[PDB]
């Protein structure tokens, strides 16, 4: 509790008090930092270097992050600049004999920290400029277990030398587990790692041959990453680095033999003309297979490795096409009915014509398969009835196919059931053959394939069982309120961004079509420009969400236009409205007498509502979630207690208020959330905000707004000083405009002693004038006496 900006947090189960100063602009490290602090983060800031003063009380320390302080050069923003790399002083780290772990990711070192504990278990060194390592540097990590050493040296952050090893730097790190060479512009693996290794991401670097003595001692390791060495770079958007002659990595057939307890192999972009089975000839408890990015389009026709892939749960061939090649169909092998525990597999960039039923006969058996991936392969003529076969599958991608009718932060319908996504395709009208054998599907994604056509009831008429239908960035034409009536069972409907044919005035819009749907819960209608209507009123009694936002309400509620005011009335069971960025200018007065009676959370978002009214919110005796965020209104109700009691999540975001009521929170009890950020608001009174309400709020933000944080509310400044209410982005956005020198000041650090407090200046004062007028007196009559 003190007047920094990083965020705190305790837990006495865990012993961990997390301070987080995570992206405020520090230049020092602040001082009064508590000793009971165990994880530390200083990311993205000003910091020149560290000093052994840094941490020197303290000793409870246990994660450190000193993250990306001023990135390299196309690493990252380029508004923020240093001097000159970080400098480590000696003996900056010893000091903390309970470190495990440390992070110092984009800082641009030039050589490992010496003087680390001993105790530390965690170190990441990543996008910085070693190219360099020796085992005098590294007998100090003999303790050591997580080491990330990557993005040192590659097309963004560039070193002009080839990663150097020394022989046998990893060796007397019995206790390292994991290991990060990516973006080093490795030659060769560095040999020999240790024994105890549990992964090893050497991947996107430039090795060009693999030795038999490699591997050879890594009988414990679960994941072995060589993605991109010698990669398949055609039309790259990224500067790539290809092998001579264009060959794939040399991968000896003797190369994966002690790797035992390997789980996950991935080979994206290697440039992979030939696999042998050899190479998995001891793995027998593979799990993930990644060859994406490779000449396997020959490979896949007879994948005879796959024999020896008992366990394998993942397998990603995506994009092995050969250039201007345009296959009539895609060639499967029988072997690929060997993974007997295959859940994922995706064939995405295997470019072909026509896609038949039988040729997806060895996956016919597959009972663990759950997704099957065929996006991206411009299939053009595939018959939706051989999936009738595929019953047991969860999801399938049938994308953009045109078919017709390593912890490191940066510094839908699948929960239905089955679905059928056939998103971004070239249908352009729909009929009920097409759709036929097809009922378990729970799921149908229609989205991007821009169908003209106006829908009487009759389309969908196989999918009995359908819950989840997306109708996005299309054409409907709303003539009959019978659209989508025999969808029995359909649950959400997504309509949304299909504003051609309801952009066009004087055809019918017949928006009661609702009323057919008797189980429909969720209804998306965003993006579609929606200005007339011929129905007067919407119908349905089990929607309870209905997303109306990005429209155009102010034709529809105009002024004098009585016919649109109970359009959501009948919305019996509606409890979750989102009509919003409809340029809504003013509210018509009646509306609110036309909502949904078990309405709870109504938004009005980036709207336009020049003056909002708040005494008509009595009509709603359930809202609690109201949203006017990012809106153009003035003033705030006059009384919060009579204009709702059942509101609790008031969103007043980027608006124009400039200051609150006396008596804005007086007696509301029920509220426990309010925004007021981005605002121009400049005094807050205890009157309005009293304590006897504010104890229970569990979220308030008060920052980037207008705070003249002068004297005339003095007990404002104190209010902040002493008072536990949650607002964060106490120090750092919520600042002065003012007065003068007081400007860009935080509010938590303020104290204003200027105002005389209880009026004693005036008593004496007072005391002071009648004891020099008294004395004057006394002796003028002493005087005049004698």
């Amino acid at each position: 509790p003190k007047t920094l900006p990083c965020d705190v947090t305790l837990d006495v189960p865990k012993n961990h008090v997390i301070v987080d100063c995570t992206d405020k602009h520090l230049t020092e490290i602040p001082g009064g930092i508590p000793t009971n602090t165990t994880n530390l983060t200083l990311t993205i800031n000003h910091i020149p270097d560290i000093s052994p003063a840094s941490f020197h009380r303290l000793d409870h320390l246990v994660e450190i992050d000193f993250r990306c302080n001023c990135v390299p050069i196309p690493l990252g923003s380029k508004n923020n600049m240093c001097i000159k790399r970080l400098q480590i002083k000696p003996r900056s780290f010893s000091g903390l004999t309970y470190l495990k772990s440390l992070y110092l990711d984009g800082n641009q070192l030039l050589e490992i920290p010496q003087g680390l504990p001993p105790s530390l278990q965690l170190l990441s060194l990543e996008a910085n400029n070693i190219f360099s390592i020796r085992k005098e540097n590294l007998t100090e990590l003999a303790n050591i277990e997580i080491l990330y050493l990557g993005q040192n040296c590659y097309y963004r952050n560039p070193c002009y030398v080839s990663y150097s090893i020394e022989k046998d730097a990893f060796l007397n790190l019995t206790k390292l587990k994991v290991l990060s060479l990516k973006d080093n512009n490795v030659t060769a693996v560095p040999t020999v790692l240790p024994s105890t290794l549990t992964e090893l991401y050497l991947y996107n670097n430039m090795i060009a041959k693999i030795q038999e003595d490699d591997f050879n001692n890594l009988n414990q390791l679960q994941i072995l990453d060589l993605s991109g060495n010698c990669p398949r770079c055609y039309n790259a958007p990224f500067p790539c680095a290809p092998c001579k002659n264009n060959s794939p990595l040399q991968i000896p057939v003797n190369a994966f033999d002690a790797l035992t307890e390997l789980k996950v192999l991935r080979l994206h972009s290697n440039s992979l003309q030939h696999v042998p089975p050899r190479w998995f000839k001891n793995i027998n408890k593979l799990q993930e297979l990644d060859l994406s990015q490779n000449f396997l389009a020959k490979e896949i026709g007879d994948a005879k490795f796959l024999h020896f892939l008992p366990s394998l749960i993942q397998l990603d061939l995506s994009f092995n096409f050969e250039l201007q090649v345009y296959r009539a169909s895609m060639n499967l092998s029988q072997a690929f009915s060997s993974l007997k525990s295959l859940k994922i597999l995706r064939i995405r960039g295997y470019v072909f014509k026509e896609l038949k039923s039988f040729n997806l006969s060895p996956l016919h058996n597959l009972q663990n398969l759950e997704v099957l991936d065929l996006g991206t392969n411009f299939i053009k003529i595939a018959n939706l009835s051989m999936f009738k076969q595929f019953k047991r599958l969860k999801v399938i991608d049938l994308s953009v196919n045109k078919i017709s009718p390593k912890y490191a932060r940066s510094c839908s319908c699948y929960k239905y059931g089955q679905t059928l996504d056939l998103s971004k395709n070239s249908i352009f009208f729909v009929k009920s053959s097409d759709f036929q054998h097809l009922s378990f599907l729970k799921c149908l994604n229609l989205s991007g394939n821009l169908i003209s056509q106006t829908l009487n009831g009759s389309e969908f008429q196989p999918l009995a069982e359908l819950r989840y239908l997306d109708f996005s960035n299309n054409r409907l034409d709303l003539l009959h309120s019978t659209a989508f009536e025999e969808l029995h069972k359909l649950e959400v409907l997504d309509i949304s961004s299909n504003s051609h044919y309801f952009q066009s005035e004087g055809i019918t819009h017949m928006l009661n079509f609702t009323k057919n749907l008797k189980v429909l819960q969720k209804l998306m209608m965003n993006d579609n420009d929606i200005s007339s209507s011929t129905s007067r009123t919407m119908e349905s009694e089990s929607l309870r969400t209905l997303e109306f936002r990005g429209n155009h309400l102010d034709v529809l509620w105009r002024e004098g236009d009585n016919r649109y005011l109970q359009l959501f009335k009948n919305l019996l069971k509606l409890e979750e409205l989102d009509i919003s960025k409809n340029s809504l200018s003013f509210l018509p007065s009646g509306v609110f007498d036309g909502m949904p009676p078990n309405l709870k959370n109504l938004s009005l978002a980036k709207n336009g509502l020049k003056s909002f009214s708040w005494k008509k919110l009595q009509c709603l005796k359930n809202l609690e979630t109201l949203d006017l965020s990012h809106n153009q209104l003035t003033t705030v109700p006059e009384r919060l207690s009579n204009c709702s009691r059942s509101l609790k999540n008031l969103i007043l975001k980027n608006n124009q208020i400039r200051s609150l009521t006396k008596y804005f929170l007086q007696d509301a009890f029920q509220l426990r959330y309010l925004d007021l950020s981005s605002n121009k608001i400049q005094m807050i009174q205890k009157t309005s905000f009293p304590e006897n309400v504010l104890n229970n709020l569990k979220m308030l933000l008060l920052h980037h707004n207008r705070f003249l944080c002068t004297c005339d509310a003095v007990w404002f400044v104190w209010w902040v000083n002493h008072t536990e209410v949650t607002i964060p982005y106490l120090a750092t956005d919520v600042t002065c405009v003012g007065p003068g020198a007081h400007k860009g000041q935080s509010v938590i650090s303020l104290d204003l002693y200027t105002c005389e407090l209880d009026l004693t200046n005036l008593i004496l004062f007072s005391l002071s004038i009648s004891v020099s007028l008294f004395l004057m007196v006394m002796m003028t009559a002493s005087h005049l006496y004698f």
